[PDB]
């Protein structure tokens, strides 16, 4: 379990609400990844290969990626608490 | 930048941040952390407010479920998740900044 506090937070919640939260969390993650991808694609080549780093544009991409990773950690936790990955149409 | 607490008990909670921030100018890692600090404070305020707005039956645990409850939970999830991020940035910096 990546984010332990979610155990206690979701304690007692009806299983349909847990599933619902988890499905919405899948949708959010995918939206976050698409955003992080978009910003990455717009970076100059040099930042893409790691030759250069820093500056506002690169920081914005980094921030988008952090949000994506933080979310994924939550999502993985939700899977452990739910007991499954729900079927979601992509 | 201004330091709040030195020699932190580093918990690297979100591994990918290390590679993300590798090589940044120190000023840029500090700008990231500061904005993460401000973000976290914000998320806490929102989750705490949503909690206080719940009907007293939900706060006591006499009731659960439904859209309002879910909304509090999701806000809370976002707060915990962002705090995992922030604790990792503190590990990378080696200190907690004052903001």
């Amino acid at each position: 379990v990546e984010l332990r506090p979610l155990i206690g937070l979701t304690r007692g919640l009806p299983p349909t609400d847990l599933e619902t939260i988890t499905i919405d969390a899948i949708r959010t993650h995918r939206r976050l990844v698409e955003k992080a991808d978009e910003l990455f694609q717009a970076l100059p080549e040099t930042y893409k290969t790691g030759q250069a780093c820093g500056g506002p544009q690169h920081i914005r991409y980094i921030e988008a990626s952090i949000e994506m990773h933080a979310q994924m950690s939550a999502l993985n936790t939700l899977y452990s608490i739910l007991g499954f990955i729900p079927k979601v149409v992509v």
